[PDB]
């Protein structure tokens, strides 16, 4: 099938960035002000009110209008704030224990995802309904937060196997299903890759794992000679916008296996690679008439301010190789959820 397929879990407790450096990093380095104000506010987590899961099944209406552009749903919003709490909450916790090492954090989130494994949340849906979608975010938000207190002894450790075991489950029903003509491929499919990278290196299941590392060299494929991802190109006015997104997991599925001693920065198919899509994004946010070759429509540039998200991806990344601010974005602290929270907290490193 693929290069790392025989690839194995090594250490289920290395999460996606190396914990105890990082801590001690903010504990004892020199901070700039960026990162000062990347610091998460201390709280008392044990006395809060956590969303609830929704009992039976799990029912998104569709994100779009129609199509998959265009005018957002009405009703879309007001039912996924839920998940984007439960996500919010997820995310701070996990970042909280990391820069504080309080294990009142840990059982924090341990008991909110408790709750939600009780009641077999993420399991019942219609694998043809924007739930399925829904899944592959929130599981994979909550996996990133849990990895990081995989080694913590001050925890009631039945509920953190419990916790494992239904994230588990979540992820292999999850990524059971296909997807279509363009969700077998595209952005979706780097999303349940980053889903089973995590949830496989926590829960120790090889298979996972491998399927997860799989999706990330079935994109490499989809690099045109530009560096534009083929199936992101087909989105009209948010063509640029899905070009980004689709970094967000890339990123995290490398992220993560890099700390189990792989390194698919490095792998490339036919001379192109993930620094050819990141290059790409640079020139086409300066230089939109790029997207011309693919789109008509006046790109939706909401993504690209300071920030945003979005730009998480670029947090890791340059931690890692180095390159230039290009776009000068990296100014604000930047807080994803779906990619692990604040990658400024946990990988910006200033620079002399
Ligand atoms: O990061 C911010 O600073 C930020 C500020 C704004 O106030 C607002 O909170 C904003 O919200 C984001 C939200 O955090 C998510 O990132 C949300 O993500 C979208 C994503 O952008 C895509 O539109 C995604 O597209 C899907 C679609 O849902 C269907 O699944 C379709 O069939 O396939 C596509 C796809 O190919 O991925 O949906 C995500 C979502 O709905 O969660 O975007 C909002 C935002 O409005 O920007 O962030």
């Amino acid at each position: 099938s693929h290069p790392f397929d025989q690839a194995v879990v090594k250490d289920p407790t290395a999460s996606y960035v190396d914990v105890k450096a990082r801590r001690t990093f903010l504990q004892s380095g020199q901070l700039d002000d960026r990162l000062k104000a990347a610091l998460p506010k201390e709280y008392d987590c044990t006395t809060e009110a956590t969303p609830n899961p929704q009992q039976g099944e799990m029912v998104i209406p569709r994100r779009y209008l129609s199509g998959n552009h265009g005018p957002v749903n009405p009703d879309y919003e007001p039912v996924v704030t839920l998940y984007r709490d439960f996500e919010k909450i997820s995310a701070t916790l996990g970042n909280l224990y990391v820069a504080t090492g309080k294990p009142v954090y840990a059982t924090c989130l341990l008991n909110m995802l408790d709750k939600w494994a009780k009641a077999d949340a993420l399991l019942n849906y219609d694998p043809k309904s924007q739930s399925w979608y829904q899944v592959e975010w929130s599981a994979a938000t909550a996996a990133f937060a849990l990895s990081t207190m995989m080694a913590e002894p001050n925890v009631d450790t039945a509920q953190r196997e419990r916790v494992v075991k239904w994230l588990n489950r979540v992820a292999r029903h999850q990524t059971s299903f296909p997807g279509g003509d363009t969700s077998c491929c595209n952005n979706h499919s780097y999303w349940r890759g980053q889903e089973a990278t995590i949830i496989g290196v926590i829960s120790k299941d090889d298979e996972l794992f491998r399927w997860g590392l799989g999706r990330y060299v079935q994109a490499m494929g989809l690099i045109n000679e530009d560096g534009s991802f083929v199936h992101e190109m087909t989105r009209h006015e948010q063509s640029l916008h899905f070009q980004n997104y689709a970094m967000l997991p890339l990123t995290m599925i490398a992220e993560t296996a890099s700390r189990q001693g792989i390194d698919l920065y490095a792998y490339k198919e036919n001379g192109r690679d993930i620094h050819s899509a990141r290059k790409f994004v640079f020139a086409a946010v300066k230089n939109p008439d790029l997207i011309k070759k693919y789109a008509s429509e006046p790109q939706d540039t909401r993504a690209f301010k300071p920030g945003r998200g979005d730009l998480n991806w670029i947090e890791y990344q340059r931690a890692r190789f180095g390159f230039a601010d290009e776009l000068g974005f990296m100014t604000v602290p930047i807080f994803d959820p779906r990619t692990g929270g604040s990658a400024t907290l946990l990988a910006y490193k200033p620079q002399g």
